[PDB]
């Protein structure tokens, strides 16, 4: 019942794996996640832009701008 | 009942794998997820621009605008 | 009953391996996912735009722009 | 019964394997999925754009618009 | 009854494999997918544009417009 609500997760011996009950939200650009291994190895790179929303009797009338990233430089080195 | 709700996950003995109930919300973008694994290697790269939206009752009258990453540089080096 | 409500996943022995349930959201644009295994190896490149949109009783009279990534460059060395 | 709801995945032992339930939304442009595997290898390589709606007594004097990527160049090495 | 509702998959002893219940929705353009395997090998490579739509009392009046990917260079490696 009710509005908007989200239940809990991972209780009463939990387990298993995963990504879950996102609301106008945003996971990314540039991000790594390891849990529970043995020699992981990773790389990310990026360049990149991300808008969202969500609204219920709601956004009305309203306005969202965004402008990307200009003209930038960058470097990472090694590593042995 | 009501309005906008979600259940929750990996209760009660949870177990599996994967992605579930996303109302307007972005997952990517140059990202690695790597969980109960052994020796697990992963390479991203990444140029985007991602939007999204979700609206009841709501996203009337508005707007939403987006311009892209534009004349960028960008260098990541090896791993040894 | 009601409006725009997800059910739960995983749950009382849960299993399986999947994406599920997904309003007005988007997924990619380079990414990697892995759980539960041996020695995954994994690769991904993406130069990409996304838009999505979800909409009840709602997303009236508005709009939705994007303008994509351009003129970029991007170098990703190497995994030994 | 009611309006856009959707029912629960990989309950009460569940099992299987799939992409189920999507309303509006999108999945790809550079992406790789591996679960419960042995010794998996994968690559994936996308120019791409992609766009998507879903509206229930909505999307009404409405408006979506998409500009692809243009001019980007891109280098991803090897995985020895 | 109602409009627009989607049922559960995966329940009570589930089992199978595939895609089921899209509206409006876009799944593709260099993808991979691989659950419960041994040894599984796979190459993907997409130059593509997706446009999907659904509406019921709705879609009125509206717009909906796509210019693809243009003059971009992509260079992916080996994987030994």
């Amino acid at each position: 019942g009710g509005f908007g609500n989200q239940g809990g997760f991972g209780n009463s011996r939990g387990g298993g794996a995963g990504l879950g009950n996102n609301q106008g939200s945003n996971m990314g650009g540039g991000m790594n996640f390891g849990a529970f291994s043995i020699n992981p190895a990773m790389m990310a790179a990026a360049q990149a832009a991300l808008q969202s929303s969500w609204g219920m009797m709601g956004m009305l009338a309203s306005q969202q701008n965004q402008s990307g990233p200009s003209g930038n430089n960058q470097n990472q080195g090694n590593m042995q």
